[PDB]
């Protein structure tokens, strides 16, 4: 519902990558979400993160 | 803040979940992710593209 509020510079390097890749600027968010989940957290973090995330849909 | 996006349901679920993860803003978590990305996902001539546009975006302000 909310909208999400960003620095410039952030924005900046949004749109920035928005050109690189060819994609919908919220499409562009879940691809960089998920390699950040895929590549960056622990394994206990991860799980930690699938649950916070079946808790949210069911909010 | 002036600027400001907007996301579906599911991927705002998504940041949601991991915002519980970490331990920062949201504007913070997304840099993170986005430099992230920059640095291990782009090619060397995408991140020379990258690079210029953000100088663009600098010049045109």
């Amino acid at each position: 519902r909310k909208n999400i509020k960003l620095t410039e510079p952030i924005f900046n390097k949004l749109k920035a990558l928005m050109k690189v890749k060819d994609v919908k600027q919220y499409e562009l968010i879940e691809i960089i979400l998920d390699f950040y989940v895929t590549n960056k957290l622990s394994e206990k973090e991860r799980e930690f993160f699938n649950y916070q995330l079946e808790e949210l849909r069911k909010e």
